[PDB]
């Protein structure tokens, strides 16, 4: 659809999970700023898991072989309140 032709999913630690919408050319920073519009939560503020890996912001969905219906980890790099 309009955000991406893959879907993946972002699971929080509340239980959520939110839906994304993704290319496998985007970088993490640009999966980070859709959380963001889906979150408010600032990408700088977001890390992102697969697998038990911390994924990096200048790789891209490919780099890390995250295909459709993944899901994702989002952990706040601050405690939130």
């Amino acid at each position: 659809g309009s955000g991406g032709s893959m879907t993946i999913y972002v699971k929080t630690q509340d239980g959520k999970i939110i839906k994304l919408e993704v290319n496998d050319d985007d970088t993490i920073l640009n999966v980070k700023k859709k959380i963001e519009e889906k979150t408010g939560i600032p990408p700088e503020d977001q890390i992102l898991i697969y697998k038990g890996k911390v994924l990096e912001d200048d790789k891209t969905l490919a780099d890390y072989n995250i295909k459709e219906n993944d899901t994702l980890y989002l952990v706040k790099r601050l405690k939130s309140p």
